[PDB]
């Protein structure tokens, strides 16, 4: 040391890191980026669990983001904003266990609330070192310490042979406990208290968060939890340990490949190779499903999430969860004939029948007529604006709207206190159409505070409601109540109850309550389509 | 005597009665037989026509009605009472009626036939509600209304069986229809004007004789008032008609000729005994003898019939009360009751769906309670009672009543659909119940008109825009006043459109789209369910 900042030396459990003063728009932040909380997952230990970090010896210099998790890399929209802000932003690796630390500069005098955020990516991308994922904002605007950590993803972080020594899967649920692990010893080196740590994730990252709540290893290492667009229940999130197998065993034979020597060899391919062919072994043509997510083995998650959330006690807990308006819109353009961000994607009754086959690809042909006569305006079935708006509905509150009311409902009946929302505010900056309304994913940017950001060209508008959305996660954060304590003059956000099924709308405008999350609709799929299923 | 009530029919002579209404008299010929007595060796058998008679046939009263169960429920309540037979009951009871203006109309008079209801076991057309002297005399109209055989007598089949080949009380309406045509002209009416008029078993009646090819040629409009032929009550498979009968049979103490030889030996009520008795499941707007798909009358189900039907010279007015199931609640269905607001539990809901629904499946019901539960208030009792009615009226009328429209529409007929949402003032049923199935009926056949009935000032100004309505569609097969050059006007019913009209005290409303989204649940959705 020296003539460093002395503000940007810290030690940790490993040894000692180095990290770098940054600019907020209202002052400096301290970041520790790239810190490793595991042993590369490389060579034998691939589809391995992870192993902590052995200590190693210096000053590690913690002031750059770390690789990227070996991933697929999208490619349905070349040079188009609205995905590559998705995509991966540092070099793809195996070596890629590292986590992020933002915290106010100076550290905080006294324990300050820990936000730890868990990226989506349909478990098959994503990386904690994306711009919409910036912890400078929280940090210095709300005082928060701020982590973000790397998780396998794919086949790397999910691929199963359940049963196997070599491969038992959800390794990559395996990395995020790790890092929660790690908060729990180190964040008080950096002034966060580890006895109030909040999880908060969107999409997989939600359902990572929900399979947190529900294996009890990780419940230790939390005290609040909040699951943006996003559930561990619903169709999309597990697998059964039979489909898991089929799935690995099918990727093995597509690369060439007793579970030891079939693994042995899956380790013997390049990471490259892997990634080639992971879209290859879903089972029927399909929007919103991945090949590889966490599986039911009966260790991290003793049942199905379905029987955990019905059962359980929450009595302890306390969730925020809610939804973007037009939760669907984004995955159309993904796979269903006739959906475009190049065209209005006005679609013909026909479309939307094939259409609902794709996005509810578990269904019966008796379950999908179910679907279509639902989701059919009778005085209009043709129109394709309402087809096209349906499709999108369709895809929505399957994936994520009613597995969320479901959660929500089932949280609440078993004792927790659930908060719940619906996120209606779509950005001035968006670069998608029109008629994808406010897509899924696009209210990080405004939790995060970007914003604040004033190159950023968003509307005076949007920075206060940014500012306002902040304050709601980080009081929630602080004491499992979104509220602010000393201001009870503006509209108030109550519990969502089995018996009132309040949630409130975020826009422009102050909180508005509203009752039922599209109540007649989820009673649809999530009671009566069970029980045609059973038929 | 007076010349006016003196009528050469082509049977003989007739003498009518002057009868009083409020704007002045009419003439009545009440009690003319249309054929001859079915008894004895006649009954179950089709109608044949009466014989003639000499002098002067006296027709100033009403006739016997057709033998018949008699509602017990609330003993000496007029909400009941006043569907119950009001003359002596005789299965020698085949008359028709006809009211005229006073004196005769010196023009050819469109005619209105009435074919009353009563779920094809019971009803008159001499109930007060059926009074057709307010038509005559405020619209000029000439009325006719008839009785048909009910219940046993009229709907016992045993299909392809000489002696009860099914279907003989509809048999009976189109003889009626037969003689409308022989001898109406003498009575001022045109026979080449003749409109169709029926509620619930009679406006299914009225769309029978729109499918049945001999009907045709004697009728040109229909009016289809809360029912249809479709929908599950209205008629019956020829199997599932033959076990009733076979049952009956059993239960009164008897191959087919031997069988209905001895039923034609037992007294008429010992067949209305056991009437009930033969339904094959616990169940609410279920008749035990209704008509059959004979493959005769009925060449296919009136489903595969309006399916396939050419309907283009044909002209139809059909629609609904507001809440056309609540009436049949209290008639089966556990929690609900005349005298109380029977609010009811989630539980009773459950066991009121698979009695209201008596036909479902498992998954069927599931999906029914499913479908009305509202999941904001799912065990509020004021929601379940009002969904309970509504699934009943839903199943049995308004999507029956939806299909057809449609079908019809499609398939080249002029529709007009309406929704009857005024509560009458002198109602003796209790709130709970809203606008029940029947209550329209009082205000087209213009009952308010009359002062001592106490109704208000508005319902008599209702009535008489509704007389017109059914009057101007009898004429010209629109509702909708000629002179009147005031929008809103009574749009026709299309399946791109789906318009329809409410009938309140409030000018008239366009509405598009009957019950659209429930009405896919029941007619295209539960059908894929319970086949598979
Ligand atoms: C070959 C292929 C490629 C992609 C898919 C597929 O279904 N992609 C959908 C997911 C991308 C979303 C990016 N994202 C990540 C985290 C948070 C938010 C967001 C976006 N905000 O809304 C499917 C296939 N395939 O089926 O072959
Ligand atoms: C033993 C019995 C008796 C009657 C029923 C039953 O379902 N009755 C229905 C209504 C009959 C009278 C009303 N009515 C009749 C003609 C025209 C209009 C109206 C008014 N409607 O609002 C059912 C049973 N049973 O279940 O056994
Ligand atoms: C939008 O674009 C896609 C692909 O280019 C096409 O299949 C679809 O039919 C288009 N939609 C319209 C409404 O032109
Ligand atoms: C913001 O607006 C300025 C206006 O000159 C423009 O030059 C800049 O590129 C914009 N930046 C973004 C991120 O939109």
């Amino acid at each position: 040391e020296g003539r460093e900042d002395p503000q940007l030396l810290v030690r940790v459990r490993g040894g000692q890191l180095r990290g770098i003063r940054l600019k907020a728009p209202g002052g400096p932040v301290s970041a520790f980026l790239g810190i490793p909380f595991a042993e590369p997952p490389v060579g034998s230990r691939r589809f391995m669990p992870p192993e902590p970090k052995r200590p190693w010896s210096g000053v590690l210099d913690a002031t750059t983001f770390q690789n990227v998790c070996y991933q697929y890399v999208d490619t349905l929209y070349p040079g188009f904003e609205g995905t590559e802000m998705w995509n991966p932003n540092r070099e793809l690796s195996e070596d890629c266990l590292y986590l992020n630390v933002w915290t106010p500069y100076p550290r905080p005098a006294s324990p300050t609330p820990v936000l730890i955020w868990i990226y989506g990516g349909g478990f098959y991308s994503g990386a904690a070192s994306l711009d919409v994922y910036d912890g400078r904002f929280l940090a210095q605007v709300e005082g928060a310490v701020l982590v973000s950590m790397n998780y396998r993803v794919g086949t790397f972080g999910f691929l199963a042979l359940p049963g196997s020594r070599e491969a038992p899967g959800n390794v990559g649920l395996l990395d995020q406990r790790l890092a929660l692990q790690w908060v729990q010893e180190n964040i008080a080196a950096f002034g966060g208290d580890p006895m109030s740590v909040t999880l908060f994730g969107e999409s997989a990252g939600a359902a990572s968060v929900g399979m947190h709540i529900l294996s009890l290893p990780s419940r230790s290492l939390f005290h609040r939890a909040v699951l943006q667009s996003g559930t561990p229940n619903g169709p999309w999130a597990t697998v059964s340990a039979g489909e898991a197998r089929r799935r690995a065993t099918l990727l093995a034979r597509l690369v060439g490949c007793n579970d030891t020597e079939l693994i042995a060899c899956l380790r013997t391919r390049p990471a490259q190779d892997l990634v080639d062919h992971e879209w290859h072994v879903l089972p029927q043509e399909s929007i919103f499903r991945f090949s590889f997510v966490p599986v039911v083995d009966g260790d991290f998650l003793s049942d199905t999430p379905e029987a955990l959330i019905n059962t359980g006690d929450f009595q302890d807990l306390q969730v925020l969860v809610g939804v973007v308006k037009d939760e669907g819109s984004y995955f159309l353009v993904y796979g269903v004939p006739g959906f475009s961000k190049d065209n209005e994607s006005l679609i013909s009754r026909a479309q939307f029948l094939a259409g609902v086959r794709i996005g509810v690809p578990q269904a019966s042909d008796l379950a999908a007529e179910a679907v279509v006569l639902h989701y059919t305006d009778w005085l209009h079935p043709e129109d394709p604006t309402h087809l096209r708006d349906a499709m999108s509905a369709v895809v929505g509150d399957h994936n994520v709207v009613c597995p969320v009311a479901q959660l929500a409902g089932r949280l609440a009946a078993q004792g927790a206190r659930v908060y719940a929302y619906i996120f209606e505010h779509r950005a001035s900056t968006l670069t998608w159409p029109l008629w994808m309304g406010v897509p899924h994913g696009y209210e990080i940017e405004f939790i995060f505070g970007l914003p604040l950001d004033p190159s950023l060209n968003y509307t005076t508008e949007e920075r206060i409601f940014a500012q306002r959305l902040m304050k709601y996660w980080t009081n929630f954060a602080r004491t499992g109540d979104p509220n602010d304590p000393r201001d009870s003059k503006s509209p108030q956000w109550p519990p969502y109850t089995t018996a009132a099924q309040q949630y409130v709308s975020l826009n422009l405008k102050p909180l508005e309550v509203r009752r039922g999350l599209r109540a007649q609709t989820c009673a649809f799929w999530n009671r009566f389509l069970p029980k045609l299923l059973s038929a």
